[PDB]
């Protein structure tokens, strides 16, 4: 089997990403965070706190045929930017561009942190990264990709995000058209829960390439590309009037600069993200002040590609036996 589904920025500066999703019987469609840095399917319900509901579509177990509660199970998580979410357990049908697995592990959110609240166009999350990662106790559960696998035609997703356009995410084959070149894969390291592997190399605009490994971990639910404080400040010293902000948090720059392409190593291969995806617009509105989409990864413990840098490119998420990880220009 395969599936196909168009995922889509939620505003003008590319935050997020929300694909459609079917869940239950009859189906209830919810846009989710397609996330590759977590491993909770997660979902705004009828169970969430009235007043931490604004917006959302929300999932109703009660109406599904399919839904069962899955006794005993709870779930909590919490994410790199201090967001949260708990709740309980149902299992039901769960699909996704065509691609159906039965059994899911839906987690039905009791509680949600503020940024979830107030952003009313992401109605849950599904989690990619590896199910060891999973949070349900006492029993963990398995992730989307890792119930459809033996399913699909070849043990795949890929990702196909677009520059302030919508993208696709596919599971269970390679489309050949979707990128131009060959597709250099990348060896993975799964002892985090996390797709983590290592960059061989960055360049800032027309300047040199400079080998250095780079381990971090592709992330389409993060928005930036966090990297070591050394490659950060070599990118911004070629921005005039670039700087570390401690107010605002982290690196702006004058909105009337022009930016500079930046391109990380896979491999022997190259991938370029243009000037334009690194703008993250003022400060505040009105402000000529912009915020920077490369930001240093000093604190956070570890260096993310996020969607910044996964927009570049055509990323296949290989989930064989031996996990890798495959970039392609696009
Ligand atoms: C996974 C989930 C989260 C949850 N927080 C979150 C999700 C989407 C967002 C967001 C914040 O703030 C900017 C707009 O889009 C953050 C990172 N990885």
């Amino acid at each position: 089997s395969t599936g196909s589904a168009t995922t889509t920025p939620i505003d003008s500066l590319d935050d997020a990403y929300i694909t459609p999703v079917q869940i239950g019987t009859p189906a209830q469609t919810l846009n989710l965070d397609f996330d590759t840095g977590s491993s909770d399917l997660w979902v705004f319900s009828s169970e969430t706190t009235a007043s931490e509901v604004d917006g959302q579509t929300i999932y109703t177990p009660s109406k599904s045929t399919t839904a069962k509660l899955l006794s005993g199970a709870t779930w909590s998580i919490s994410y790199g930017d201090g967001s949260s979410s708990s709740g309980d357990v149902y299992t039901d049908t769960v699909s996704v561009g065509g691609l159906t697995v039965t059994g899911q592990a839906v987690e039905s959110a009791k509680k949600v942190s503020s940024s979830f609240t107030e952003d009313s166009t992401i109605d849950g999350l599904l989690g990619l990264a590896f199910s060891t990662l999973n949070t349900v106790s006492p029993t963990q559960q398995k992730t989307f990709f890792d119930n459809a696998k033996a399913s699909l035609d070849s043990p795949v997703f890929t990702a196909d995000l677009g520059y302030h356009a919508p993208g696709t995410y596919n599971f269970g084959f390679i489309d050949t058209t979707a990128y131009t070149g060959s597709i250099t894969y990348t060896a993975v390291s799964t002892k985090q829960g996390f797709w983590e592997w290592t960059s061989t190399g960055y360049a800032v605009g027309s300047g040199t390439f400079k080998s250095t490994s780079i381990d971090g971990i592709a992330d389409t639910g993060t928005t930036l590309l966090y990297l070591p404080a050394t490659v950060v400040s070599a990118y911004w010293a070629q921005v005039s009037g670039a700087k570390s902000s401690s107010s605002v948090g982290g690196y702006v720059f004058p909105c009337s600069a022009t930016l500079p392409s930046f391109t990380f190593g896979v491999g022997s291969a190259r991938i370029v993200i243009p000037g334009d995806y690194i703008d993250f617009g003022p400060i505040s509105t009105g402000s000529s002040s912009c915020f920077g989409g490369i930001q240093s990864s000093a604190g956070i413990g570890i260096n993310i590609f996020g969607d910044v840098a996964l927009k570049a490119a055509f990323v296949v998420f290989n989930g064989a036996t031996t996990p890798t990880l495959g970039f392609a220009s696009k």
